[PDB]
């Protein structure tokens, strides 16, 4: 078995090999990648994502989101209060700001000390899940916008034609703004590059061991869990890695720096925060061996939730008995 310590990989694709995505992933896999729950994959140094990103000041962040926390540095769940609209050069502005800007810090280590100590007594504004793409129309290789989507995926494996689409979304963060415990919907992959900034810190649970993090939550997050069985899909929940190793949950760290991609895998439970102001763009994917994943994975249906129009296809198609309750969950 490849990658039996599910260790996060790190993959330098050469220019051919950067052709066809669907081909490097499944190479990725063959070589175990997919037991840590995340890769790196740095790209060949002939490509590139766009030009230049002198001209990306006036994207609309419509609902910035203030992250407030409540609970202990280590232990801890964040709000998102939606604040007024503001332009991608005024929020580049408010995160260089002296209330927001990364202080100073002599590694990425130190850094991340930094931020477990101190998170909660901040509560930094978050520019997410905006459609939208970065990458220019000419770039054709790991261009996240011209994917094969999922609904085709789903199509060609199992035969049923569905509605809905896949598209990307595009992420403006500053220093502690904090991505929760979570997997993808439906158990899906990921994909992320960062187009430019500060780094991203992620931690990641290998996916065979996800069970072990979700009974840690239950235990963690006790009226959270009575409240619904599948909270963490809520995407309101953190924990260090310093209380992980207490209670002796696997998991792997690595960080990600401008000009590389992440992917993470099915049922992969991953967290981070961002080093400063950056700009990601992400977008969820499927192959063949998702599909398993996805008729198995869990539902919130306390209403928490809430999410896109496509999902409802993947649950009514996957998920049959599911699908009831789960869309009464959406009404
Ligand atoms: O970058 C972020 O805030 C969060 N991104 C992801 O969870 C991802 O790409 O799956
Ligand atoms: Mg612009
Ligand atoms: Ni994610
Ligand atoms: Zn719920």
């Amino acid at each position: 078995a490849q990658n039996p310590n599910c260790n996060i990989m790190i993959f330098h694709p050469t220019k051919e090999e950067f052709n066809d995505f669907d081909k490097y992933i499944a190479y990725m896999e063959s070589q175990g990648a997919h037991r840590a729950g995340l890769a790196k994959i740095i790209p060949p140094k002939e490509w590139k994502a766009r030009e230049t990103y002198d001209n990306i000041s006036e994207i609309l962040i419509a609902t910035p989101l203030q992250q407030v926390a409540s609970g202990r540095a280590g232990v801890f769940t964040q709000y998102h209060k939606k604040k007024k609209a503001m332009t991608v050069g005024e929020y580049r502005h408010l995160a260089n700001s002296k209330k927001y800007q990364t202080p100073p810090h002599q590694n990425f280590e130190d850094l991340e000390r930094k931020y477990w100590k101190n998170r909660i007594y901040n509560s930094p504004i978050y520019g997410a899940d905006i459609s939208g793409s970065l990458f220019d129309e000419n770039t054709k290789q790991w261009n996240l916008g011209h994917l094969g989507t999922i609904q085709d995926l789903l199509e060609k494996e199992c035969g049923v034609v569905i509605e809905g689409v896949n598209t990307p979304y595009l992420y403006f963060g500053m220093w502690k703004t904090t991505f929760a415990w979570h997997t993808e919907d439906m158990d899906l992959y990921s994909i992320n590059y960062l187009h430019l900034g500060e780094p991203k810190t992620w931690y990641v649970v290998p996916p065979e061991h996800g069970q072990r993090l979700e009974r840690l939550a239950r235990e963690l997050f006790p009226g959270s869990s009575r409240g619904c069985g599948a909270f963490l899909r809520h995407k309101v929940a953190l924990i260090s890695p310093t209380v992980l190793k207490e209670n002796g949950i696997p998991f792997n760290r690595i960080t990600q720096e401008a000009g590389e991609f992440m992917v993470t895998f099915p049922y992969g439970y991953h967290a981070g925060f961002n080093h400063g102001f950056n700009c990601a763009e992400a977008i969820n994917f499927a192959t063949p061996r998702w599909i398993d994943y996805g008729k198995m994975a869990s539902q919130c249906s306390c209403g928490e939730a809430r999410v896109t129009f496509s999902m409802d296809a993947f649950v009514r198609i996957l998920q049959p008995e599911r699908y009831d309750l789960w869309k009464r969950g959406q009404d």
